[PDB]
């Protein structure tokens, strides 16, 4: 009997033991929650199934967030097993690699933009709708993951900046739409973390190294720190908070410039 | 020969005389600039031609921002007459009227979101890339229009809130991208004005009357006021300003509660 | 042994059982913390002693933040009992009442401004330096209470808006200065609550009712909700978070307009 | 007869030909306005009278913003010459040197704090009250100067950051309080400039270089640039704009991170 005794949570975005989603799952499971998981396609099925069982779960559903059908069907199959749901965690973002490698103006094509926004922003709004029924049942909550490249420029984060800003406004629109029904909607803006969200990003070590120098606490956050703040936002302790973008960046966003 | 004597400006978005883009035109012509215009579709070629003739210009090109060829071609066409441009003004925004009516979570479907972001946000980035060689020659600037539904929730502004939030990040990324070449990128966040943008929005009237009671100046703003602001941002007086969102909203954004 | 087992917290500003500081005390004690308290003057000493007693504590001191020596003092006294502290909660805001009633420009006078800024903002900074040696010894945190009247205008909040804004900048400055030493500094920005901070405030009822209509959750926040949040920011669950203003306002801050 | 033909402006803060207020005075004179000036004390009377003569003006009054009488008297004295004023420009800020040098927590004492907020923030509210009759006659505007150190930590900027935060809040409360009289109140947030405000700030040059490398335009701003920005905000072209903070920093504020 810990903080989330008897509570249920769907977790979209486990790719690896390094995912932010995995730090969240683990913090939620630590506190007594029962877990469900999506996987984007066949190739990942077996690795996700595997992670689910590590959490006492065998509730593992196909969900590619590009396909309208895949979304509703995943929430449908989940209705069979679950009465309701205490939260939906969205840890999904993606842009074609090329849009994230170079000058913003040169490399930002229309398809790269469509994919960035569709997978990284619209999808949260879609999952939310597909999940409304199951969330009204328990007055659960939604959480997504954003990045402060929405507010301030980072080199090569590019169209993902625009997509996250879209996400953030989404959070607010959802919180206003769903609050009436007692559904809370929040986000965590996490500092950079070495996950498979770094693969193919040439600058990544040097980004991480700058963060470590600039941030008030002089260190980079972990998936355990993002997890624990996710846990809080997913728990009755966060009952007075909706439409919030909670920064978990060891204070980086607060610095206008560091000792050089 | 006033503030913009012998400077060249292209204006995407005049549709009627209510348009913010017309307000901007009037203001830029008034201070001695040479103008050029685009139109979205045939239906409109006619009235835009007139308006351009009204502004002592015959540089009018087709530009539906949905089509990459058309963006590329309007800028390939323009460079025949001008070997440098002093600013491009982006005053285009659109989402399907169904996504602007009712509950955010219920109405915001994939194609609806896709269109909003594509026309309202991507288009400005694409227009920036096309105007780059033309802009680079005179160190002109870019300007776009936004609305504060990006930052806080308005009823029924819905997905446009997201698209505007995307747009505003675009302003910032373009600014950092294009900055080394001395191209400045700015936007105006204007208060609500009754224009063709108001059409099909049942709530608009009462929406406008709330603004009147809340704004510090106790009145709505006009396309003149927005035009004069845009003129400033396109003038040598704005030379130390880029990446800025300028609020022309009678101070509405600054008020949390008004005598109720 | 719950979440704050074996941790120690000094709470400044419990004045009655409606207080913000009270819901915080109660939240930290519940989770195992041992508590210490200040009182502002002789006339409150008894109820605070009572309240400390309530929460298993005999650690209770005088501290008027107008007077440096009483700040140096109260921490010197505390060192006698504690060799290190896991956090100091500052829940203290005052302005002479005539500054909080009527027109901002008419009523904001030099002494009124001084006082508001002295007690409400400088005091967090004074307490921080005095607590530095003791916080350093356990890598504890700091927490203050702010209100959104800093960011957006509210009717007679007036010079307290200037105070809280100065305070919030305080939080950021403190965060960078104390982060190298592992000390996290945060704020909670609470929605409005009827407490002794309402007690003189002519339009308080009207605001509480407006707030409730505008908030996406359609209710006011409680001291239990602000308490649970302070607890979070005061716990190892918030290790990755510093310089943050957390909004526990039921989403109020995110609403531009609500059905009229 | 330019844009401000036969308008009147009081300018508070001219110290040298390096001063922001000096760059402001030059821009408003350039475009036709008649000017008046305040000097802080006797040592300055000489140089201020000289500059006043440069921009063709006799109207020169003493004004130490620490002292209530001299504010009141300077505006009393002004009223004898002018029957209305079109705007008042407040380019004043001061903290004792010791607060601006080293660790924030260590160096920020009560008296340094009070002085910071009193000359930097209060002074504006005070000047606004006394200028009210004069501003009401002509529906004139106010303008102050701020620095982004309010929103994000600069090293050594320290208490001036708290005071600029408070000043910015004042801008918004003033705008709400005076809007009803058609009085606009705005600020410019300038990027750093070498002026007398850089005296004894040993870090200053390294700061200016950091600004140059990070800013999208890759250069620092000038008093001519802040001057023109101020001109615009003091002009009929800004009639739709109140309670605004206009950044004139070459986009510095929009960058989260620059190439290492
Ligand atoms: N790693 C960081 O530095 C960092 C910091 C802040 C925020 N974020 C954000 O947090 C979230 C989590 O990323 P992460 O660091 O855990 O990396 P990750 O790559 O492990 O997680 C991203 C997930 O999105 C999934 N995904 C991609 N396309 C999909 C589709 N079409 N349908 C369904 N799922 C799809 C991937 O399978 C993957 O599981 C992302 O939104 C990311 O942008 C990351
Ligand atoms: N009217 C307001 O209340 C208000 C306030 C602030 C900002 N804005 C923004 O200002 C901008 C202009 O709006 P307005 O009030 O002047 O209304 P408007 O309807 O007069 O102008 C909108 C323009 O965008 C053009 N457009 C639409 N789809 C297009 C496409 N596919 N290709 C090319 N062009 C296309 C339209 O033809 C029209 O010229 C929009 O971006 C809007 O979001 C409007
Ligand atoms: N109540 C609300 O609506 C609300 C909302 C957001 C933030 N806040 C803030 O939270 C804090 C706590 O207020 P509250 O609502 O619990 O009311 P409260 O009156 O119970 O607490 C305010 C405390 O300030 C103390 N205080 C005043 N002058 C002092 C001095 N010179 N020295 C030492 N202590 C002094 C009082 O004793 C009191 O304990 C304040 O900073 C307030 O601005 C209040
Ligand atoms: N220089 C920069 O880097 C920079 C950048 C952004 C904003 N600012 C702000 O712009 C404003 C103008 O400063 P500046 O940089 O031109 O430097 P400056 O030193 O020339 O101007 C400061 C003025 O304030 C006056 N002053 C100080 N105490 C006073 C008092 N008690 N009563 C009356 N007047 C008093 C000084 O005599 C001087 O005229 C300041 O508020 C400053 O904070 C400066
Ligand atoms: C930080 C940071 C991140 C981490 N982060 C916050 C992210 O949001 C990750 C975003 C991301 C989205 N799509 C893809 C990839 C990364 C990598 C490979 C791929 O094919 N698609 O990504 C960056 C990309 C460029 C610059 C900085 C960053
Ligand atoms: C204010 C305001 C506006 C004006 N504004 C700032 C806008 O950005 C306009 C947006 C808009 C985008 N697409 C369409 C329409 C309007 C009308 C009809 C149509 O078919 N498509 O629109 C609102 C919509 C709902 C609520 C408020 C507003
Ligand atoms: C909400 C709200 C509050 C609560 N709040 C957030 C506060 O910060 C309270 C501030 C406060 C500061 N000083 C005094 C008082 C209240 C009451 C009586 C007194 O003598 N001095 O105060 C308001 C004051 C005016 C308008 C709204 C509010
Ligand atoms: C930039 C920058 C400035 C310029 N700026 C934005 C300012 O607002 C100036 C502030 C200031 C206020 N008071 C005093 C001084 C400067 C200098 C000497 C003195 O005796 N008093 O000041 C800094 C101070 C420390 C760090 C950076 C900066």
């Amino acid at each position: 009997q810990g903080l989330l005794a008897g509570k249920r949570f769907l977790i979209a975005g486990v790719a690896s033991k390094l995912s932010i989603a995995y730090g969240i799952a683990q913090a939620l499971h630590r506190e007594g929650a029962e877990l469900a998981f999506t996987y984007p396609n066949e190739k990942l099925k077996k690795r996700v199934d595997e992670f689910a069982e590590q959490f006492g779960s065998k509730l593992v559903f196909p969900c590619d967030v590009a396909v309208d059908a895949e979304i509703d069907n995943a929430f449908a199959e989940l209705a069979k097993h679950w009465d309701g749901v205490d939260g939906v965690v969205h840890s999904i973002g993606f842009a074609p690699a090329h849009t994230l490698d170079g000058d913003f103006t040169d490399v930002t094509d229309r398809d790269g933009f469509k994919i960035a926004h569709d997978i990284s922003a619209y999808s949260f709004v879609a999952m939310a709708r597909a999940a409304k029924p199951l969330l009204q049942a328990r007055q659960g909550c939604l959480l997504t993951l954003t990045y402060q490249g929405s507010e301030r420029v980072m080199p090569n984060y590019n169209v993902m900046g625009m997509a996250k800003a879209s996400l953030e406004a989404g959070v607010r629109y959802l919180a206003s739409s769903l609050g009436v029904d007692g559904i809370r909607v929040n986000a965590i803006s996490a500092g950079p973390i070495r996950t498979l969200a770094a693969s193919g990003i040439k600058s990544f070590r040097k980004m991480l190294d700058a963060n470590e120098k600039v941030a008030p606490l002089k260190r980079n956050v972990t998936i355990e720190e993002v997890g624990n703040a996710a846990l809080f936002l997913c728990s009755p302790w966060a009952s007075g908070i909706t439409g919030e973008i909670l920064y978990v960046d060891a204070g980086f966003n607060t610095v206008g410039m560091s000792q050089s």
